[PDB]
């Protein structure tokens, strides 16, 4: 399992948080020097168990499929809470079984889904650790469309934060003041499968994307992405999706 408490929280223990989180996602291979993620785990291994405090010392746990880094569902206290879409349903097979009581929430947890649910894009909602505070609170008791929210922040201030160093520091930056999420945040989470997928591809093209990436730079600009020579392919990604998944 992994943990993170935000109650004395600071950058340093965000980082902690994000490189225990990294670490528990198996792989047998790196592709550039990057962890190339499981195509498949059978059986309750899929699931790594995420323990989040919010800043009074109230707990969920979150389950976190290691092939992909999607979050499947969560407890709180002794009601489970599942996406509405078949992977999580499988999930629910093997964690949280000893719950008094399992909700499957009314979406999937697809971006555009939970946007819908919650009323707002992800460009609209303030990320950070106070937001993740907010966010365990909110998922502690059943609100259908707070919770869509609070896992659009759960989402990108731990997976996305795991995929990828920059989202990390961005986090980081955002520990004692929310903001809405950087255009090249947003750019980078849009982009994981496609550039997982062109570094897989680039060994056998010299480092040659077949098809090149556009992104957005750190400083709001356009960046087209030919190879594996890049700063988002040497410094920046941390895990890379199974082709055999996309
Ligand atoms: N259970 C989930 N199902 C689908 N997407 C999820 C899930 N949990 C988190 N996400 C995120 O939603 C996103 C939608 O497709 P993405 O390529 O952007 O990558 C995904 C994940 O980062």
């Amino acid at each position: 399992d992994v943990s993170f408490r935000l109650s004395g929280a600071d950058p340093r223990s965000y980082g902690m948080f994000i490189k225990d989180l990294r670490n528990a996602l198996p792989f047998r291979e790196k592709v550039y020097n990057i962890p190339l993620l499981l195509p498949s785990v059978s059986g309750a291994g899929r699931y790594l168990l995420m323990h989040l405090f919010n800043y009074d010392g109230k707990t969920i746990t979150v389950a976190v499929d290691v092939t992909n880094v999607y979050i499947m569902g969560y407890l709180a206290d002794t009601t489970s809470y599942f996406f509405n879409e078949p992977a999580a349903e499988l999930a629910s097979q093997y964690v949280f079984r000893d719950a008094r009581r399992k909700i499957t929430l009314p979406y999937s947890g697809n971006y555009e889904r939970l946007q819908i649910a919650a009323g707002k894009p992800r460009e609209k909602i303030p990320i950070g650790l106070p937001a993740l505070d907010s966010a365990i609170s909110t998922l502690l008791h059943y609100d259908s469309t707070a919770a869509a929210g609070a896992l659009l922040v759960l989402i990108q201030t731990t997976a996305e934060a795991a995929r990828f160093k920059y989202i990390e520091q961005q986090i980081q930056e955002r520990a004692y003041r929310d903001e809405v999420p950087s255009l090249a945040t947003i750019s980078l989470e849009n982009s994981w499968s496609g550039l997982s997928k062109q570094i897989q591809l680039a060994q056998g093209n010299n480092g040659i994307f077949r098809t090149p990436i556009v992104l957005v730079d750190n400083k709001g600009n356009r960046v087209q992405i030919t190879n594996v020579t890049s700063k988002v392919v040497t410094s920046n990604i941390q895990l890379l999706l199974n082709t055999r998944n996309i």
